[PDB]
């Protein structure tokens, strides 16, 4: 704990210094360097780089002004070295990667990818990580949704290091399955020699049971790397503070950082602030009713949004473009989880599915139909777990969410009761 | 559609002058004119005729006065011919059969009949023209349900010209359905040589199928009489202006039209309001969500309505009975559709179905059980067919409603988001 | 009727006699008599006699004052006898075992006596009076729900005065259920010789069957005897006016009596009158929203009461301890019933399950689906009938709640319309 919060607070430190780095190579002011689009450029080119550039954005007399700069791939890998104590520094790397990744999550729906993979377009909450590249490191491999794994590993059934590849991410799916039979159902998948249909088709199912067997994704705060720059250099060690991206610290980072963002004429400069603000809690997925709770006001699903992409394409003008501060802080904070939730235990149920009338009196007499009717090789078993949960079961008993006061989380708050960000648009209203 | 309009606009032409006739034939006031349970009567009379009567109400002294002459047919075969240029004109004559239909679905449910044919008297979505006589106009053709056809098709089964109706009639059910599948299964009830229980077996199954893969029943705005000749009194020609049913017009002439209606002494005047506007728009088995948007009012179900039928019976007295104006307005209008909605395409799905827990808190995990569980010889096409349909999929994508002032239909306003009007009563809270 | 009346209010009559008495043995004082903790123990006291005792809760000197006092069982027996004009009276006995009862469905669920006797913790709806000994009096059998005699039941199946036991509950059970079908299923758990594996499989079946398929379990409001003991005091005479435990009679009681009860700190004294009011009323296992209705102030579940048994434990300590008034009226009344609900008939439906468009708009468009999809020995036509029934299906119709002014029940109050008193825990949300 004290050691994981020693090596995460050094490599923030690094990315940190890197920016900053970086801003004055480019002598932005204070406030340009804390542009979101500014950040992600500098992010593109250092993840790039492992000449290449991007659009940089600046404050030029009362108007927004692009420039796409350019820079030597051998000068910033040197610049990522040494910002870095010297090493190689390939972690880092991955927790901006993984902060693309939330974003692009939070962003885009992914249904064409999907279909071409003979996926399910509404599989979209088991898809975290998708964007990321196949292979890419440990942390990304903890971050990256049941359906990626899927997806990925379809696209290699659709040269022997070719089978430790297949073998490396059926093991990575199991490890995420929290229950015995669906595990027993990888091992069947890598199992195979030369993989078809059969895997296919098996896969497919996993994908679908993991809607309700949910399996184990680490979700990690990953935050722009101008936050952990404006950090150092205002005066903040995360080495001697150390750093956590499950824990307060992200949300606590954010409520002493100020970020900024180019809008657009039609969009509304709140509903940017939640998408960037979901992209930074990896919580695309999440229900809408936590997050609201979490957040203090509304997170409203993306087909209400009156936003666009964080990026500013070549294509657009820069002489309508305003900029405005993102409203990223939370009311509370709440621990990010590995969990799918309950999936296994079926201890008992305890609770009311039925009523007996006590009174002579018009009425209907309500009874939780699927629940009652539910009771009427590891296929089946699957089938017949997925049959008994129920959407009404509750997972993470006894936790809660905490005042950003409450450094040691003491005192949870469990809160009393539009769930998917992904459920409006013009062909559903889910 | 010019020359569409151009007949349209002939026929509801007819009506008026016709109207018009036959109220200074009974020396009508123009408000008496204008009570909806005397357009009702002079309706009813002209398709009788095609002596005869029925009850003709008069303001007199301060009070409402019934009386019910009597005309000879011969006359009156005569005043509609010439009223409508000569021609015989079946036309207008079904336009006011449609009419009385929409009224009838709006304001009786038909399960006695339901119940003798076989059928569940659930299916009353099903059931536009059933009131109708069987084999109508083209245009009457047109207007009726799946149900309707169905429960035609069974009285059937339950003289060779017999066997060209009940083929007309099977392949008119045929041209509504929107899918294959059903089409094929048709064409196996039209095929049977001595039709018997196997095809009443098929056709309660089709109907069936017609909740959820709906077929194409056509709507027409149709209003009462009074409403056409009082247009045509005031200065409008519906030749030269051109007319249409399933566009803005009916709503636009309402907008210009003012009717009454005798009101007993329970009831009340809005809700006898909303059931005329229901049936003017044939609107009875519409979502009640998007009749209360159109109207700007809310559509409130049949079992709240504080209201009986628009006709006054021989037995009730007129001392009791006032007249009130009919609010037959809408804040917004909209196209009247031939389409049941999607039942085709399933191109892709897009959308969210389950969460991926963020947050470690102490919540339940939301899913769509049905759908999930779902993917778990026409025959079980269709089952299969309707089994992949869920209540959350849109139909109908990119339109909407629009402002009164928009002629041309320019900028469609999309809704946002209790919808059937027979789905409260004493047996069943829907 | 008015022969029921006539012993009814002479049982209620001894249990006053004997309350009143009893008060005066221990020389409490008014207030002190009307403590539902005191009058418990004294109902426990003469239940335990057929020495004993427990506490008793004094008023000394500006603070509560605990005491377990002891009585010889020779003389309880006695002073019960004397106080019912000489008789024996097992009835009042079984009336205030009835009322423990129903105070303990109210109280605690009983999932782990649900699991050792192999049965699903959600059937609590169907365990009324499972804290009632086996084989208690005529209106016990009366008032245990199905789920109680399925479980005393596999209590047996896990000295031929066995066999006649067994029998005699099979009977019980039998009587409650509505359906032939279910009446069937018992006859064959009855006929079985050396019940075994069969018949618990048969009687799980048939506790879930009760949860769609509801059986007649009697309701009867049973108040504390120091109601009735108040009341005799005050001058009302039970056998004069007789009384009725389904009527009004038990309402308008409550409506003339104040009750009081020991508080504990955390508690607030609402959530402990909605507790005593549910149980005096036997609504454990009603709907929440007629609950409400009724009593005129919102009905809380389970998991939303700030609150604890009724029962101080010998543990705690007294110093803390306030005293509050309980508030046990309501706005409405409502006759008790010995109905589960519409289960049989099936006469036709009348209603609407799908909506057919009339307006080209944007929108989904609503059917219910598991409705539409239902259509597609003794244990099938269970299975059958049940799969027909729907949440939404109404009972009791033309019946509903009077105004306690209403004496004779002449103008009944139809509602217009939270479920599940047990339905919030840790575990669930229902
Ligand atoms: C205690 O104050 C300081 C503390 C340190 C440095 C400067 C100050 C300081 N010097 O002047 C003022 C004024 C200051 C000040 O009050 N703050 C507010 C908090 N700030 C902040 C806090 C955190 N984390 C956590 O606090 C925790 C994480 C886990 C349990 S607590 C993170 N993060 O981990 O990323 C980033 C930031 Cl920027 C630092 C600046
Ligand atoms: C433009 O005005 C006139 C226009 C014509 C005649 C008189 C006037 C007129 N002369 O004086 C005043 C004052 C007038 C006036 O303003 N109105 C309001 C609209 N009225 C009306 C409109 C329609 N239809 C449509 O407008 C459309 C349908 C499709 C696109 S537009 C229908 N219908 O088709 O059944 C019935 C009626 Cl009654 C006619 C009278
Ligand atoms: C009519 O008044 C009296 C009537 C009798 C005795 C005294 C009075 C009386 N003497 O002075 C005042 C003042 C009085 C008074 O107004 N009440 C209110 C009602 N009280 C009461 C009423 C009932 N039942 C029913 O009324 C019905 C049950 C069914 C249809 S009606 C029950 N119960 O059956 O358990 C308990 C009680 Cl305590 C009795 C006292």
């Amino acid at each position: 704990a004290t050691e994981i919060r020693a090596s995460v607070g050094k490599m923030i430190d690094g990315i940190g210094r890197f920016y900053i780095q970086m801003c004055t190579e480019l002598k932005l002011s204070d406030y340009e360097g804390r542009l979101i689009q500014n950040s992600l450029t500098i992010e593109r080119m250092v993840l790039s780089a492992f000449k290449t550039g991007g659009p940089i954005y600046r404050r030029v007399d009362g108007k927004w002004r692009r420039e796409l700069i350019l820079y030597d791939k051998e000068e910033i890998r040197r610049i990522w070295r040494q910002a870095n104590n010297g090493d190689d520094a390939t972690a880092g790397l991955t927790h901006m990667m993984i902060w693309h990744s939330n974003l692009n999550d939070a962003t885009y729906q992914r249904t064409r990818a999907l279909v071409r993979t003979g996926m399910d377009p509404r599989m979209c909450s088991l898809m975290q990580g998708s964007t990321l590249p196949r292979r890419s490191g440990a942390a990304g491999a903890a971050v990256k949704g049941v359906g990626t794994m899927v997806m990925e590993l379809i696209r290699m059934i659709k040269g022997r290091r070719t089978r430790i590849a297949y073998e490396r991410m059926c093991n990575i799916l199991k490890g995420k399955f929290q229950t015995a039979a669906q595990r027993t159902m990888v091992d069947q998948v890598r199992e195979s020699r030369n993989p078809g249909n059969a895997e296919f088709e098996d896969l497919i199912f996993l994908a679908r049971s993991a809607l309700i067997l949910r399996g184990s994704v680490a979700h990690k705060s990953c935050l722009p790397a101008c936050v952990y720059g404006s950090a150092v250099a205002s005066g903040y060690d995360f080495e001697r503070e150390g750093y956590s991206l499950v824990g307060i610290d992200p949300f606590r980072l954010l409520q002493n950082s100020q970020v900024y963002s180019l809008i657009r004429p039609n969009e509304n400069p709140a509903h940017k602030s939640q998408l960037v603000w979901m992209a930074c809690h990896s919580a695309a997925f999440e229900d809408l009713r936590v997050s609201s709770f979490i957040r203090g006001t509304k997170v409203v699903p993306r087909g209400k949004l009156s936003t666009r992409g964080v990026q500013i394409a070549s294509n657009e003008n820069m002489e309508t473009m305003e900029s405005s501060t993102l409203e990223l802080r939370s009311r509370y904070w709440a621990i990010r989880t590995r969990s799918g939730g309950n999936t296994n235990q079926q201890r008992a149920s305890s609770g009311q599915i039925s009523i007996q009338p006590t009174f002579s009196v018009q009425r209907n007499l309500p009874f939780d139909r699927p629940t009652i009717m539910a009771a009427f090789d590891m296929r089946t078993e699957i089938i017949r777990l997925m049959e008994s949960a129920r959407p009404e079961d509750v997972s993470f008993q006894g936790r809660g969410v905490f005042e950003l006061s409450d450094e040691k989380a003491t005192s949870p708050i469990v809160p009393s009761f539009g769930s998917y960000f992904f459920g409006d648009n013009a062909e559903e209203y889910d």
